[PDB]
């Protein structure tokens, strides 16, 4: 079973806009994140074969990573902070369904989550 093509990450077509929270989102919350000790099992598309996960997309049918959200920011995807929020939230949620609480990843996960939220609790004035 293969993997799926990964998320899109630009589309020329979409509007584009750079907003204080959109800034602040690649620049703070995915920057911190990213250059986190804890960040590599994110930072690209699960690939399940290469991992040998061969039931991940059975089970997983909204895959999301850092890589993707990334360069969503980057390549400004997003219109709204909340799209991007989602994204992480569908990250971290995969990583809770697949992987079963022994797993270093799920401690990882959580880690970085709680890091996450801190930094989208100090989210700046739209
Ligand atoms: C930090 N240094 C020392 C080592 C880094 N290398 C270890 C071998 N590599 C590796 N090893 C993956 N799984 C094996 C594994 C072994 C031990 C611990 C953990 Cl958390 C994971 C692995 C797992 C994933 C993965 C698996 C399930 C899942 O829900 N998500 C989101 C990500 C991604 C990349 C992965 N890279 C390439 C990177």
């Amino acid at each position: 079973s293969m993997n799926p093509p990964p998320p899109e990450t630009s589309n020329p077509n979409k509007p584009k806009r750079q907003t204080n929270q959109l800034q602040y989102l690649l620049r703070v919350v995915l920057k911190t994140l990213w250059k986190h000790q804890f960040a590599w099992p994110f930072q690209q598309p699960v690939d399940a074969v290469k991992l040998n996960l061969p039931d991940y997309y059975k089970i997983i049918k909204t895959p999301m990573d850092m890589g993707t959200i990334k360069k969503r920011l980057e390549n400004n995807y997003y219109w709204n902070a909340q799209e991007c929020i989602q994204d992480f939230n569908t990250m971290f949620t995969n990583c809770y369904i697949y992987n079963k609480p022994g797993d270093d990843i799920v401690l990882m996960a959580e880690a970085l989550e709680k890091l996450f939220l801190q930094k989208i609790n100090e989210l700046p004035t739209e």
